[PDB]
């Protein structure tokens, strides 16, 4: 298992992700960005792996409106895990310098 990380891929996606141990059909996942729940839509892509425990939110970009705070609550019936992940400040920023690179180089490459 490993608790909410965020990294960039080869495009400057943002791939949030955790691993639960394992996940039933029940398992059910809260995306909550500056407290707010987020949604599947133009904005953020979201995938559950039961098999893996791998759950992950993708982002095309990092705005500056972007910059907050990442929950995944994890929900498997009674079972009840959150993780978090603080992008704020100098650790937004440097992030999504990498991610506008990222995006930028794959355009230009």
């Amino acid at each position: 298992k490993s608790e909410l990380a965020v990294e960039i891929l080869e495009k400057g996606q943002v791939r949030f992700w955790m691993q639960a141990e394992k996940l039933s059909g029940n398992a059910k996942v809260n995306y909550i960005f500056n407290e707010k729940e987020i949604f599947e839509g133009p904005k953020y892509k979201m995938h559950i792996d039961r098999n893996t425990g791998i759950i992950e939110m993708f982002m095309e970009k990092l705005q500056d409106e972007d910059e907050g705070t990442y929950t995944f609550q994890l929900q498997d019936g009674k079972a009840t895990n959150h993780s978090t992940v603080v992008l704020v400040g100098d650790v937004f920023k440097k992030l999504q310098k990498e991610a506008e690179f990222q995006r930028q180089e794959w355009i230009r490459k």
